[PDB]
């Protein structure tokens, strides 16, 4: 194995995650990346966004009864990636056919009428190349919108339109 | 576009930077990184760290008459790396002996009696790897604190003592 | 609910196919059939062909890193049909324009300078009649040579000459 | 040292190409080069090679209805390079994945058994050095055989064996 300081990520603890109870592992390297939005309150400062991650995780664990926040990684408009279940653990974002074989990253907000800052998009794309550097993703990985693999308006029309233009996007 | 990773550097235009006029180029690969502080105001939201980078640059351009902001890159307490003279333009930060044979990174704020948050440290940390991947920084680059190569309190007592504990630091 | 079962097709499990990671669906009924060859050794036994099929799949999967073997079906000189991605999943045989709208069937061998045995030809024909009965293929499906849609020698000259005479062949 | 120090290329109009209709661009500096062969006949005089470049384009444009010949450059055994879509326009040679991010150079002939002559090889390597010199290719670009990225025998065994020995070959 080879791992470097590839990319930067706010750690679980830094955004005061509840501890995870989730054990199923993804099989490296993962072929798919699925992009969603939370459809929730957006945020643009470290403080506001650590809090939002906390709120999303809190909704998933307390109300939905999930082992942890369902996303592998969240994205702030503050330009920071926030660690969910990470590269190694199966998430709960895209249903039972896609959760086993994908990494799910979710911008934090509603992207129906808005777009995310060029820094939010930079974070996400840098996260994925790091995923590749680390061997968590395949080099020939493919990105899909949430709406491609499940009946939903996630990741939001504005953002969906945006991710259609990525190098690795295949639908 | 593309790939507009790595390190996820904010671009000159995104912080509303005046254009660069500096032409002297860095002979590669670069052996040294010099870490400084600005000794300016701190900032904790991308909005305030865009304003702060703009302020530093103008001071350098309008008052000192430099071709551009003196540092190769800047680091907020927002958690992002802010492009300055970048990887290839020789900077203005460590004097005549060190300017040509090093990349200068400066943390925006005064770190005599406080530290940069871990996100600030994280971004600096990756930016440095993100520069080895390029050929910009040599694989075994040595990190120096401003006060190690010049007579200055930069980069603040607290920041300096953290820097002393990084693997690539050479007193 | 009626029964017209046309599968004298070796199922993946039986030629010990590795498991497909391919998710893209063809929509039925499919209008086009593209005939390629592997330009690899040919095999005239259920044992060699099963192996050959794993070898072809090892190339597309291990080496090239694809979700599965690229073809929808493979054809052997043993007179049998090997299930590749099957009737319902987009194959990777003929490019971005034809892949979504066709089934790719590949003869296991190099038919530049020999004709594929009559039984291999009967297998392919009967494979096609089977797809029609299933509603997998349009009753008026069109057969194309690989070289008619992509620059390549595939399916080999001798085999290409033969398919040019087929009822459903379309220049 | 000087501004343009590279390479002798037979321009489109000189080997009497049809006008290109392809407008999708590559992003310089390009990191990848894929080497194919035409698989057809070889030519060894600038008269016969201009003729062949004309044939290969006819096929790609007339039969396949493509916007221009698929390759970015072609190499004759006359030892001239023939301009295809060139440095800036995405070609058609290596599929959906590789095409947007590479430059496809194809040797005119079949090298399954027979090597390109020294002058043909010199031409291709000089072409590549020229692309780096112009910033069309990354200083550390990588070469791959067509078969390293698509399932095909090209660029032919003898020629594949040679490119594998090259400074920039990356398996
Ligand atoms: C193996 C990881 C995939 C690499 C993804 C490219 C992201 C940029 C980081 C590496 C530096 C490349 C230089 C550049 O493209 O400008």
């Amino acid at each position: 194995e080879d791992p470097p300081a590839c990319g930067s990520i706010v750690p679980r603890r830094e955004w005061r995650a509840l501890a995870s109870e989730c054990r199923e592992r993804l099989t490296r390297p993962v072929r798919y990346v699925v992009v969603s939005h939370t459809a929730g309150s957006h945020c643009d400062t470290p403080a506001s966004c650590a809090q939002q991650a906390q709120n999303v995780q809190s909704y998933h664990v307390r109300n939905l009864g999930w082992c942890d926040v369902g996303y592998n990684f969240l994205i702030g408009e503050d330009g920071l990636v926030y660690e969910g279940r990470g590269w190694n653990i199966k998430g709960a974002h895209a249903g039972p056919t896609w959760n086993p074989i994908s990494i799910g990253i979710s911008f934090m907000g509603n992207y129906m009428n808005r777009v995310p800052p060029p820094r939010a998009l930079r974070a996400a794309q840098n996260l994925l190349a790091c995923g590749v550097a680390l061997g968590a993703l395949r080099s020939n990985y493919e990105v899909k919108g949430h709406r491609d693999v499940q009946p939903t308006l996630s990741p939001g029309d504005r953002l969906y339109e945006i991710i259609q233009t990525w190098s690795h996007y295949r639908a």
